[PDB]
């Protein structure tokens, strides 16, 4: 009926039917009914908010992991409500309800076990929402929420929509803008999602198809207390009997088959039964706002990990099952799961490129050359070397991407130096391999990238490590700078006017006169030469040491970094630590404002004087 | 294999992987880097003389400060009879070039760099090309100093042969310290203008 | 009196006291200034336009960043017969361009910008001229912006008078945001080397 | 009554009864009858186009002056059809259109001495708008030609009506930014006003 790009997605099986798509829609033209539709002509033809927060088109993982910095404790518990299992859910959504965390909860109650998506401000009203309704469930009530102007929400969600709401919270690193504007000129109305309550899940069914389901068992869905789902069976409680119905023998929402996510990996906690004894509910904390279930529920140490991790397997293998076949059939694949990794670019023809990030000064072993060369020609890549001294391999496709990465992380290489964050540290030969070298600037490399290597930023960030004032890799206008510098001071005793100091000068700086020479400090670089040259001890150093530079950069445009001073390596780690929090401080876009733009925006002085407070409390 | 790369002459010409390969790409870098190398390789100059090849204004290779470069281009003209002002191409466009008016779109040809992304990014063939094709770039460097190069204007692959050509005959004219003055550096002393003036003639003989 | 130098149009042209008033002084400003006026004088542009004079290289009133900036010349050249290597030309030399070594001196060319103070203060005929005149400067602007214009060469008054004029045509024909667009943006939009290239056909057909 | 700036001028007897401010607006929300009107609410209250282009607001005469660098030669004559003195203005009319120089002239006819703005195409029409009309006239035909897409047309007009669409044609540089965009992000649709022939007038009566 209407074109709309993830027609791509839905049409061909592969969407989650998780319902994030229909909430974002800032001209409200999108419903989920059995799945996503428009309800009028989209002028956009669907490029737009909904494709881009879809997470089975791209996970985004990788850039959200990295921020989100994911811990993963486990421990199982029990609430005061009587709920799916430990009513843990629940309880906690009362706790954060009472003590004013949230304004309300996005949560999934029923109609005689027809989900219904609701929004819930109050006890009474969260207590129709206990338990577990295994088919497919909408965010809608997220739209109702914007609408009341709620300020912030917890949202329960099977890891589909976990993931999906993830990419919502972390839209203008994903999309590279802002939310999108609908016809009046304004972004969709929608509460802060503050916390995500994400909740096991192997599959999920379509209503009917459980309900057909049922009635082959002589069972009327509507009399049904309780379902569960439990080692490999549906448990239906129903006229006080317990029935098992073996999962082999229910067809489960297509899109569940292209599904890679048991324990919703991203959410602030996951809730789930598989691990713990009956009666108590699995947690899986990982973020510092799921670390407030604590205060919520009395927490017990024990879980069999072992339960959980052999489901994350069985799903893992389905989903490879089901993506073989489709490559068998030459069915629609979409490789949502690359953004998984990092390195990971699409080329313009469909296939993807590997980068894997420098290393330190553009060194590699021999046995590394060839070990690269044997992953590459095992997937028919070809080789490309980037001009930051990285080798990243080309032609790769959507089906072999995950193997490859793999692959090269097994054998130690890191894929990377991609996306708004710390790239590939570049540095020259330096001291001991080139002539000119005041520095050892491979150590130096190597502890940047130790410090900082793939550190999430506001944009991409590039540090530069020149061996001496010649400026091989251009520390002058990169985002952090640092060159080695040796400067001279003449000694009236030796010095003889000779002549031969002002012969290697390329920039003229010094004068020879008489019987004596002179350096002239406001064209001098300190390159160190004159000094390696005098043959009559006439040259001392003056200074010596690592001259740095903050917040310069090429591409769009050029821009000199502002010069600083001569730092120690303690010092030039904590100034990087510092200018990277100021610069998330003031960044307001993005994936479009350099550091050099923040800097431009608010004051160069203010962004350098807010670091050096920082340095000074570290 | 060719060692080279040092000493006094033109430098390995630096480009990306461009156009098919980068989905930024606008123009073939790999065959625009052979042929320039094929003319000009190891061609002695009276300094280092390095060219830079980028396939659309991201400018990754940096041609804006090389002695001479060239960066793709693709601007935009919105075709009144099919834009309908969706706003999907302001997205796509990183500088905010893009003004959304009611029912179509505009393009601040003070800002944009002409990148094509909106054109590709438009669902609707409410952007077509107004020009396209080779940006060049004469007497950049970086190193010691940070030098942006003039910009000059789109030019045809057998222009920028001639241009390369008869730049460093100029070069060479006016050189007096081997080793230490770039092309940058020589005309910086003798005035661009007059520099590129006598390019421009000698590649109006050729 | 004549009430003007506002709007979209040439103001008054700003320059020094220059020779026989300033004591670096090189040229006769003021007549030059006279001339430029009595020719271009609250003549229409797409925006405001700007002409500075310096009388030597100092550019206390900065044509080296006006839509249009000559600065009078003086570069020296060591008479070897003469200089005896006494130092004083040194010493007045700011920006440290000269070299004295045993019986003679040299300059650095890559540094000196031809203020003459050494030519004057030689008190043994050492140093003579080398080359001297009007140093022109065209696309620079301050106010919202600060760039430089593209350093061009030594020009008559004839040459000048042609360039203006011929600037003048040029910026008009490519200006499409009357008092938005000043003639730096202009050249920026199209490239300086199209722009400076259209420039000097239209001079050679004058 | 709708807020709307011009009414500063309307309100104060200054207003020239010339029409040029109601035939600008790109949402069409303005009419003239005895006086300018808005039939509807203005979002910007009148601070726009209208206000503008109004003679009474800012002549603009010396930046379109220096620009048309008037001439003035003095003539008498007549035409080959009956006018109010030589029918000079029907006659030039008449070559302009036969010539293809015009598409159509903006012209005022009469219904029992009711000035009608009239745009005609053809000589019969044209010969209906002879004759001075010495009461309030307006320009209400330059929004119909606009809307029939003409080219180009010739206007006749009293020296308010001139010098109001002289600040329409020169509207850039004297509002500083291009033609008001309406809601549907479009600018007015108007002919370009090829021929500017100006009346000698000392009144006109209600
Ligand atoms: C491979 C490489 C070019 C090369 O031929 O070597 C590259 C490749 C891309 N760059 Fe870059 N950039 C590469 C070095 C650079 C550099 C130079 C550097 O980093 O030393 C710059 C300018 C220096 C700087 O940024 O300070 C550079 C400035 C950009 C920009 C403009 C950034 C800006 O702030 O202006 C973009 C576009 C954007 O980010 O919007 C871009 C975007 C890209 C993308 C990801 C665009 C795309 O995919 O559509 C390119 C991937 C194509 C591919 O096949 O890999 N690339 N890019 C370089 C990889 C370096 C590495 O190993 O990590
Ligand atoms: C290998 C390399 C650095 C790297 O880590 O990759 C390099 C290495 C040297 N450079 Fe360079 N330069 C290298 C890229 C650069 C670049 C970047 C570029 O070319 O893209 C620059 C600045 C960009 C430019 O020049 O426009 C650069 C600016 C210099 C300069 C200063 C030139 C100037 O005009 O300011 C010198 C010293 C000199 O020429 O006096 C220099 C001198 C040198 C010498 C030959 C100095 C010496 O031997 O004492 C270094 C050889 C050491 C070695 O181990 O190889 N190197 N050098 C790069 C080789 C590129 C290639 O494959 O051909
Ligand atoms: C009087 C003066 C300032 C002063 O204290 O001396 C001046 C006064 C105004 N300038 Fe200016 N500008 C004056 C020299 C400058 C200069 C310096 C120069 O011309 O040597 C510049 C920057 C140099 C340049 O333009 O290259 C300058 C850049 C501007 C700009 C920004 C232009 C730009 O392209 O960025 C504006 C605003 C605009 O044009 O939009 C402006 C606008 C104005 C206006 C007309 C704005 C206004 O009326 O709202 C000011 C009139 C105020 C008044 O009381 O006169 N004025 N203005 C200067 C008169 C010079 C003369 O005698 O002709
Ligand atoms: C379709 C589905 C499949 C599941 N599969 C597994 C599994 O394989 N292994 C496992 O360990 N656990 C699974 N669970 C989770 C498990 O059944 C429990 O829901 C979980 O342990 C929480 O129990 P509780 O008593 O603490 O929560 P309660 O206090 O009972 O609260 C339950 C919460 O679940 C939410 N909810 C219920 N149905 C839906 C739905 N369809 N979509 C979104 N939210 C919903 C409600 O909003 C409520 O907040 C699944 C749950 C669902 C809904
Ligand atoms: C209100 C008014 C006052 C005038 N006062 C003087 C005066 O003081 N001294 C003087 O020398 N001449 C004045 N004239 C001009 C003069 O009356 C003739 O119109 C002029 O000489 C042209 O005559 P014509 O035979 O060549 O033109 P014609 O061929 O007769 O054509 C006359 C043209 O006048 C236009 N026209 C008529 N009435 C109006 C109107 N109200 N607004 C705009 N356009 C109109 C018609 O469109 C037509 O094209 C005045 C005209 C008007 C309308
Ligand atoms: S208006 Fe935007 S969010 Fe809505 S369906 Fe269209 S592209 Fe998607
Ligand atoms: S996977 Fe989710 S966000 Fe994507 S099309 Fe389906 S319902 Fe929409
Ligand atoms: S298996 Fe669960 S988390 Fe995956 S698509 Fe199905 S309902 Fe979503
Ligand atoms: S920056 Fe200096 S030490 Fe490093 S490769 Fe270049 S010349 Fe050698
Ligand atoms: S510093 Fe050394 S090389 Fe230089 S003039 Fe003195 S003795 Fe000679
Ligand atoms: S340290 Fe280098 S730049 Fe400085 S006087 Fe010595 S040779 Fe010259
Ligand atoms: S300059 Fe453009 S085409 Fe080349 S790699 Fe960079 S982003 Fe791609
Ligand atoms: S040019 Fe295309 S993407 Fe942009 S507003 Fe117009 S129809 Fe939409
Ligand atoms: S061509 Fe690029 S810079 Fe220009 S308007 Fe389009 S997206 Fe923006
Ligand atoms: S620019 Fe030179 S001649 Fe003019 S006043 Fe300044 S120092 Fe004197
Ligand atoms: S040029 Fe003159 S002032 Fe300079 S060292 Fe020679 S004799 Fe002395
Ligand atoms: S002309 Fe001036 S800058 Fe040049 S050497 Fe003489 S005193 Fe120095
Ligand atoms: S919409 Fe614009 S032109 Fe029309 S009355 Fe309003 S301000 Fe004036
Ligand atoms: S444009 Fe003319 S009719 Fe309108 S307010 Fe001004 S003088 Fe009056
Ligand atoms: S005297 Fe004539 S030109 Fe003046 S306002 Fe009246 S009608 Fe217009
Ligand atoms: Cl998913
Ligand atoms: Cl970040
Ligand atoms: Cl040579
Ligand atoms: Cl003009
Ligand atoms: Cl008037
Ligand atoms: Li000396
Ligand atoms: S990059
Ligand atoms: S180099
Ligand atoms: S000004």
């Amino acid at each position: 009926m209407y074109e709309w790009k993830l027609n791509d997605i839905v049409d061909n099986g592969i969407c989650a039917k998780c319902g994030t798509c229909t909430v974002v829609c800032p001209n409200g033209i999108l419903t989920f009914e059995d799945r996503p539709k428009l309800t009028e002509e989209c002028l956009r033809k669907g490029n737009g908010m909904c494709f881009e927060v879809c997470p089975r088109v791209s996970s985004g993982k990788y850039q959200i992991k990295i921020r989100e910095k994911f811990k993963e404790e486990y421990y199982y518990g029990k609430g005061d409500v009587e709920g799916q299992d430990g009513g843990v859910v629940t309880t906690f959504l009362k706790y954060l309800l009472k003590n004013k965390k949230i304004d309300g909860a996005i949560v999934v109650g029923d109609e005689c076990w027809k989900p219904v998506s609701l929004i819930v401000q109050n006890e009474e009203d969260l207590m129709n929402t206990t338990k577990s309704k295994y088919t497919v469930s909408t965010l809608e009530a997220l739209k109702t929420a914007g609408e009341m102007g709620l300020e912030k929400v917890a949202v329960v969600g099977l890891p589909c929509q976990i993931n999906g709401l993830r990419k919502l919270q972390y839209f203008q690193y994903l999309a590279k803008h802002d939310g999108e504007l609908g016809k009046n000129g304004k972004p969709v109305k929608l509460p802060k999602i503050e916390y995500l309550i994400g909740l096991l899940c192997t599959e999920k069914f379509e209503y009917d198809e459980l309900k057909e389901t049922l009635a082959k068992y002589n069972i009327n869905m509507d009399d049904v207390e309780k379902f569960d789902i439990k080692k490999g069976k549906l448990l239906v409680y129903v006229n006080g009997e317990e029935h098992k119905i073996p999962l082999k023998e229910i067809e489960l929402s297509a899109g569940c088959k292209m599904c890679r996510d048991f324990d919703a990996e991203m959410a602030d906690v996951s809730v789930g039964c598989v691990g713990s004894p009956d009666g108590y509910s699995t947690v899986i904390i990982r973020t510092e706002k799921g670390e407030e279930i604590k205060n919520a529920i009395e927490l017990k140490e024990g879980v069999n990990l072992e339960a959980i991790e052999k489901l994350r397997d069985l799903k893992l293998n389905r989903f490879k099952k089901e993506v073989e076949r489709r490559k068998a059939e030459d069915e629609k694949v979409s490789f949502y799961w690359t953004a998984d990794y990092g390195g990971v670019g699409k080329r313009a023809d469909g296939t993807y490129f590997i980068r894997i990030r420098a290393k330190p000064a553009g060194w590699y072993s021999i046995d590394e050359a060839r070990e690269i060369l044997e992953i590459a020609e095992k997937y028919d890549g070809k080789i490309k070397m980037t001009n930051r001294g990285a080798f990243e391999i080309h032609g790769i496709s959507g089906f072999d991407v995950e193997a490859m990465v793999l692959e090269l992380m097994e054998k130690g290489f890191i894929t990377g130096s991609e996306g708004p964050l710390v790239r590939a540290t570049l540095a020259c030969p330096g001291e001991g391999n080139c002539g000119s070298g005041l520095i050892n600037t491979t150590e130096l490399c190597k502890i940047l990238e130790d410090n900082f290597k793939e550190h999430p930023a506001p944009y991409k960030f590039k540090i530069a490590i020149s061996g001496c004032p010649n400026k091989c890799v251009r520390p002058q206008i990169h985002d952090i700078g640092i060159a080695g510098v040796k400067f001279p001071v003449v000694n009236e005793e030796n010095c003889n006017g000779c002549g031969r100091c002002a012969e290697v000068c390329k920039i003229e700086a010094i004068d020879i006169r008489g019987e004596t020479s002179y350096t002239n400090y406001n064209v001098c670089i300190g390159c160190g030469k004159c000094i390696k040259a005098c043959p009559n001890e006439g040259r001392d150093v003056k200074e010596e040491g690592f001259m740095v530079y903050v917040g310069g950069k090429t591409g769009r445009e050029v821009i000199e970094g502002v010069s600083m001073k001569l730092m120690s390596v303690e010092e030039i780690l904590n100034l990087i630590d510092k200018v990277l929090i100021v610069y998330h401080k003031y960044a307001k876009k993005p994936q479009r404002e350099r550091l050099a733009a923040v800097m431009a925006r608010i004051g160069k002085g203010k962004f350098l004087e807010e670091v050096k407070e920082l340095m000074e409390q570290n």
